[PDB]
């Protein structure tokens, strides 16, 4: 069965669009205002000089600073989501944060040669300048392999705006209160996704795929979240950082 998409639906993948493309600069015009990018001598990834340097980490902080903010104005024109408490709102933007900054960052994201390609060579950024934040080939590794796999699903924005959507609005994450309106909200939003792929998606398992993706970012947030640790042990790190992602991840 391919039922058409109800009023509703159709409303809210333009409510959607509409969001992500008041919260998404596809030209990356904001990024001169960080702090800039310095990339030093570190071909042998060493670990140790890495952390004496961080020295991408302000510029990266910065960039992910500013996306939580764009993710923040995303999830309050959520269908539904302005329903929710305050406290379950900011536990749900809290634990989805650095897997919707994953996947909204696959539209920078080329296969061309597997960096997120941000304008200019300055803006170009690789694995190398992840390691020079101080992560590890643990996230690494599993992030590009994740990019790779979710750029090869070819979606429709429409699918990519729902994937972010219900990736916020999740009622299994720890802390939430009234799991059941966010299952509700969420119910709402997968159904429309399903939906969509049936009614829309031409031709050569997609929803299934999908779904997928949101257990994978499940497992990068778990590795993140160590990562982040071993990260604040460095002194001085705080600086390097933001009063925002020292709230998110701290
Ligand atoms: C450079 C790679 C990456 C991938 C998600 C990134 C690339 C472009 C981005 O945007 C352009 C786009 O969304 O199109 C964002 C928003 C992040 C990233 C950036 C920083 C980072 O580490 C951050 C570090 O963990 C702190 C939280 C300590 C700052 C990690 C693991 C990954």
């Amino acid at each position: 069965l391919r039922p058409k998409l109800s009023e509703e639906q159709q409303r809210i993948i333009a409510i959607l669009l509409d969001a992500h493309h008041k919260t998404y600069d596809p030209t990356y015009s904001d990024f001169c205002q960080f702090r800039p990018p310095v990339r030093v001598n570190d071909g042998g990834g060493s670990v140790t000089l890495e952390l004496s340097q961080l020295s991408m980490l302000p510029h990266l902080a910065d960039l992910v600073s500013y996306s939580i903010q764009k993710v923040i104005g995303f999830a309050k024109m959520i269908p539904g989501f302005r329903d929710l408490t305050s406290e379950d709102q900011i536990v749900l933007l809290k634990s989805s944060a650095i897997e919707v900054i994953m996947l909204r960052s696959n539209e920078s994201f080329t296969m061309d040669d597997m960096s997120w390609t941000c304008g200019n060579q300055d803006y170009k950024y690789r694995v190398s300048d992840v390691t020079k934040a101080g992560h590890s080939l643990e996230l690494i590794e599993p992030l590009i392999k994740f990019q790779v796999g979710l750029k090869k699903l070819n979606l429709h924005e429409e699918e990519h705006v729902l994937l972010m959507a219900i990736c916020i609005v999740s009622p299994d994450r720890p802390g939430v209160q009234d799991a059941a309106l966010i299952e509700a909200i969420q119910d709402r939003l997968s159904n429309t996704l399903q939906t969509y792929i049936r009614c829309r998606h031409p031709p050569p398992l997609l929803y299934a795929k999908m779904i997928q993706k949101l257990a994978d970012l499940r497992s990068l947030n778990e590795e993140h979240s160590k990562q982040y640790r071993c990260l604040s042990f460095q002194p001085e790190c705080s600086m390097k950082l933001t009063p925002l992602v020292l709230e998110v991840f701290g």
